[PDB]
Parts: structure tokens; C-alpha cells; sequence
């Protein structure tokens, strides 16, 4: 098969768990997958979908991003680290998304989900720009349940390295659109020990990550080296044992091989 499709195996099995990779190099469009077809829970990478669906609307809503929303005391859920500050106040949907993708914020998250009518306005998103895979059906906290053989909240690495093409490198998004979700994603302040970890540190990274149970850690990254064509790079893992540790380690693993492989 590949020497990188054995190296990836090869972590796999050292890992004790299940991992996915999609990788697109753009410079050539030439693809790496491992478990490419494999459902696995999304955990906070969904937030990249949610964001992007509201930039979406905010195409022909004008004023929906600069729209105040309110942070009641009930929308408050475990992790809201930005919207616990403004319970009682508001928070315009700019802000919300900012703070999902961000900071990873569940409140936030939840805001988004709300404003699309729903989790299956964010999967209406998805069916809308061509993914049939991604299925978002709750809210957070409880799409983290990462349970095996659940599909809900499920997507496959394949479907999400496209999308994310799309979306950020593409045209799923209006020109602005796809700058602003891009932005964002540059800023993420939780990825240091995922994918980020197994790159050079010249290469410029927009991500996401999501952690859930069944120590389901995760990745979704748009990587630019130096003067290059990008690369999207997805890394799906999770374990068996539903109180398993996080295990960043692997997705920085699995970067290094795909960045040795360049």
C-alpha cells in the first residue's frame, strides 16, 4: 500500500485505538487517506460547519452577523469560557462564532446550532455545498457522546478533508465568507499539542480540535508551508474504553508522518 498508509497503521495499532486520515495537497491534488470511509464522531470539529453555515446565511442576511443575541443564564452549559462572561447580556453571532472556533465554546456552539434552526440546519448546510456524510443531530454537551456504533454526530475523514477544501480554499463560501472562517480558524488557541505539534513550525495552521468520551481526540486543519499550495489534513482517533485519556499525541504523530511524507 504505502509506506505512509503502514506508518499510520503502524500508530494505529501502537495507539490501541482507531484513526482516520484524509489528507488533499492542493499543490497537485493528490490525496493520502487511512479509514477515509469510516464514520467517526466529530466532537468540537463540528463547530467548523456550524460557523460556516452562518456565514453562509450572512451572504443574504447583511446584518445577521452584527445581530445581538442573548446569553440567557439557561444557555449556559459545562464549557462556555467566553459566554459565561456575558450571561445576561448579549453576544452578536460574529462573536459567538469567534468564540466557538476559538476557544472551542459550547455555549456558543449551541447559539449557532440555534440560529440554524437546529442541529439539522447545520446538516442541511452540509447536504447544501454537496457533503452527504457529515450528520450533525444534537447539541453540545451531549455530541460528544462518541459512542461506538453511533452514527450520530459522525462524519468520515474523506467528507471532511472535501469540505473543508471547500470551505475554507474553495467556494462553499462567499469570497469574505471564506476569509472570515480562515481568520478564524488561524486564531484557534487549543491546537498547540495536535496537528500544530507534528508540523514544522514555519508552516502557518488554521485548525479545529474536538476531544469527547471514548478518548475521541480530534483534528481538522488547513496547513500552508512557506510559499506552497496548502495541504487539508484531518485526523479522526478514538479509543475503546469510554473513560479513555485524550491522546494528542497520536493526531501530532500522524501530521509528522504526512509532513515527512511531503
Amino acid at each position: 500500500t504505502s509506506a505512509v498508509q503502514q506508518k499510520l497503521a503502524a500508530l494505529e495499532k501502537s495507539s490501541g485505538g482507531r484513526l482516520g486520515v484524509a489528507l488533499i495537497d492542493t499543490a497537485d491534488n493528490t490525496q493520502v487517506l487511512y479509514r477515509g470511509d469510516e464514520r467517526f464522531p466529530m466532537c468540537s470539529t463540528s463547530k467548523v460547519m456550524a460557523a460556516a453555515a452562518v456565514l453562509k446565511q450572512s451572504e443574504t442576511q447583511k446584518q445577521l452577523l452584527n445581530q445581538p443575541v442573548e446569553i440567557k443564564p439557561a444557555d449556559l452549559v459545562n464549557y462556555a469560557p467566553i459566554a459565561e462572561k456575558h450571561v445576561n447580556g448579549t453576544m452578536t453571532l460574529a462573536e459567538l462564532s469567534a468564540a466557538a472556533l476559538q476557544y472551542s465554546d459550547n455555549t456558543a456552539m449551541n447559539k449557532l446550532i440555534a440560529q440554524l434552526g437546529g442541529p439539522g440546519g447545520v446538516t442541511a448546510f452540509a447536504r447544501a455545498i454537496g457533503d452527504e456524510t457529515f450528520r450533525l443531530d444534537r447539541t453540545e454537551p451531549t455530541l460528544n457522546t462518541a459512542i461506538p456504533g453511533d452514527p450520530r454526530d459522525t462524519t468520515t475523514p474523506r467528507a471532511m478533508a472535501q469540505t473543508l477544501r471547500q470551505l475554507t480554499l474553495g467556494h462553499a463560501l462567499g469570497e469574505t465568507q471564506r476569509a472570515q472562517l480562515v481568520t478564524w480558524l488561524k486564531g484557534n488557541t487549543t491546537g498547540a499539542a495536535s496537528i500544530r505539534a507534528g508540523l514544522p513550525t514555519s508552516w502557518t495552521v488554521g485548525d479545529k480540535t474536538g476531544s469527547g468520551d471514548y478518548g475521541t481526540t480530534n483534528d481538522i486543519a488547513v496547513i500552508w508551508p512557506q510559499g506552497r499550495a496548502p495541504l487539508v489534513l484531518v485526523t479522526y482517533f478514538t479509543q475503546p474504553q469510554q473513560n479513555a485519556e485524550s491522546r494528542r499525541d497520536v493526531l501530532a504523530s500522524a501530521a509528522r508522518i504526512i509532513a515527512e511524507g511531503l
